[PDB]
């Protein structure tokens, strides 16, 4: 018969040596092998796939066993292969049992591990003819751009507090024009919202990152805030949202870091460190949460000015500076700034001390005295006179 | 009162604004600066220095300091300043510390005079001229007599390679060769060993500059006299008869060091040893090939026309003017040297449209004659010009 199977150059480039070594190993040893989850949602969207989920009815101990006798390394119901120097993860489908006091059992009945996926979106199987395995109407729903649940949202969410955030996440990422939910999904996470308490920092710091970077941020951030999520993830219970309605404006398209939309929320610098005690976030993400918050109000752009980059320029110059002051830029909407900030090597100062004997002058007090003149004049310009222009003028002095 | 200080044109000539500027700085914060070791033997045997060490009483971090506080650049217990144009090394005197690398620094000259190794590299000289010599280098150098400070199995064992600086230093200094310190060849024949554990570069430095001095000859018989030969690379069953010709045959000529060793390799394969102990520059190792395999049959064309021009077909037909140039002074061939260095290669004198002028019109018959021509041109030794081989061709016709 003819079926339907995936086509696409996204598909495509995902058969690397590696890839197709793997692949012809799990067929020589009669295993099922497929890409799994939030790989098959992205390639049916139509975008290449980082990180893929490999699953297999293969068990761990058969991977093990399979991999050690044809010669192949393993790293790290997981096992990671290594195979023309690429890393591939497989996971032996899996059932959850119900305990009192985290246990699996393995299965080779695809459509049970599909059952025990959070999203119908997520909980698709692909083959690597390009045959699509779908039990729970996964493909439907994300052409007809719904996130919902397999089963009913309150009990997923019941399971893993965390999947409160998934589903914003999902949202942004396949939603067109935001605005329906299903009302049974936003009542199970307005009801359950206070499960999140109970999250690690480290796994809600991950999820909220990329719904930060991802689509319709504005929107999300204020269904979190609506439906009371707010207060569970470390964020300020009364936030100046008019503030982030404006940085988010200022910064879509230019690839925010996450803290620096999320900064738009905190009021003072206090509001970081409350972040950063229940998100336990990256110290390179705290300092430019409190980089922003010091900044916005008084590091701006000259006005009237020849340089109206001279204020961060002297920021930078003063004392990672440069990447704390583009987001900055960002931050404050500097568009026709932001690049140039960007591309904008840092001179060292141009003229030495040999520059200045070479003119006459053989004291060293005197060279001191001209070489600070000069200084004073580079910085003036801008930093952008060179050695020629500042020992003309210098000449000029004397 | 009246004392001795060297006067000469050779000294003379150090004193560049440079070397002003920076004595007066040293003066001016009061650190003493001297001319030492090398430059100082060169001076008092009437020879203008090249590459000048300069000794202080000053701290590494003193020079620092002053040069900084100066605007006077740097360059990369040795200091580099540049001043003028011109680039001055300078070192903190120094003395060195017995472990199981370290030194002392100290403002005490004969202790750091007391670290140097031969009595006539042990002194300095200031900018007056007054010569500091503490081991009696003077009377050394005028006796020509290449001595050690202190006793020479001692020195020789805290660096093998002042082996080969002393036969350096002996060439140098000595006018007629042969009275050698009997201590001192005890020393070097029972210490010769130690060579084994010096770098193939460092020795290929020193061998180097014994090879292209004075007494070439006397300084490679000691050297296998000594048996310190096979720890520097040398084969042991060298051709001591070829290398005596060969010595006589480039004295006066400047031989590439290469050329001159050469004489010592029986077959291609001592090119190779010698190459992998000295690490020599590939353009090195190919002139010593060069010359093993070329020496016997590259030969000129006796009674011929034109002698050269073995060697002058060898180049046209493929680096290898420098080659054919030290070969002809390995073989001697002093009234053929000069003119194969003076020798401007030249182009086939003739195209086709000479050849269609009065020609002709057939691209291949133009071939055939152009042909002809590079025959006779090349039969000629390259010297006819266009208008002789036009003139052949005509008649030809
Ligand atoms: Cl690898
Ligand atoms: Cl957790
Ligand atoms: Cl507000
Ligand atoms: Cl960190
Ligand atoms: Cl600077
Ligand atoms: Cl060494
Ligand atoms: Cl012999
Ligand atoms: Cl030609």
């Amino acid at each position: 018969m003819f079926t339907m199977k995936l086509q696409s150059p996204e598909f495509q480039s995902l058969f690397t040596e590696g890839l197709k070594s793997l692949t012809e190993l799990f067929v020589k040893e009669n295993h099922e092998l497929r890409i799994a989850g939030g790989a098959v949602r992205d390639l049916l969207n139509g975008v290449k796939p980082q990180d893929i989920d490999f699953a297999t009815t293969a068990t761990p101990t058969q991977m093990k066993e399979m991999f050690q006798s044809a010669g192949i390394r393993m790293i790290n119901g997981t096992i990671t292969a290594r195979l023309h120097e690429e890393n591939f993860e497989i996971t032996t489908l899996r059932i959850d049992v119900t305990t009192d006091g985290a246990e699996v059992e393995f299965t080779t009945d695809w459509q049970k591990d599909a059952e025990r996926r959070d999203l119908t979106i997520n909980s698709m199987f692909l083959g690597f003819d390009g045959t699509l395995f779908d039990y729970f109407n996964g493909y439907e729903d994300l052409k007809n751009k719904k996130v919902r649940f397999v089963g009913h949202a309150k009990q997923r969410i019941q399971e893993d507090y965390l999947r409160i955030l998934r589903y914003f996440r999902f949202y942004g990422r396949i939603v067109d024009k935001p605005g329906d939910h299903d009302p049974e999904t936003l009542e199970a996470i307005a009801e359950n919202a206070k499960g999140l308490a109970g999250i690690s920092g480290e796994r809600i710091w991950v999820e909220l990152k990329k719904i930060l970077v991802g689509n319709h941020v504005n929107h999300l951030i204020h269904l979190i805030y609506d439906l009371d999520v707010a207060p569970y993830i470390g964020l300020p219970a009364n936030a100046s949202l008019e503030e982030f309605d404006k940085v988010s404006k200022n910064v879509d398209g230019f690839s925010p870091k996450p803290v620096t939309l999320l900064a738009s929320l905190f009021k003072v610098q206090d509001d970081v460190t409350k972040l950063d005690l229940r998100l336990k976030i990256a110290k390179e993400e705290k300092n430019l949460g409190l980089f922003i918050v010091k900044n916005r109000k008084d590091l701006i752009k000259a006005t009237d000015s020849s340089d109206p980059l001279k204020p961060y320029q002297d920021f930078i110059i003063d004392s990672d500076a440069t990447t704390r002051v583009c987001e900055l830029l960002k931050y404050q909407g500097e568009h026709c700034l932001l690049k140039e900030m960007q591309q904008w090597s840092i001179p060292p100062f141009p003229v030495s001390g040999h520059d200045i004997r070479k003119v006459g002058i053989s004291s060293g007090k005197e060279i001191g005295a001209l070489l600070q003149q000069l200084r004073e004049q580079w910085k003036k310009s801008g930093y952008q006179m060179e050695k020629d222009e500042l020992l003309s003028y210098i000449k000029k002095t004397l």
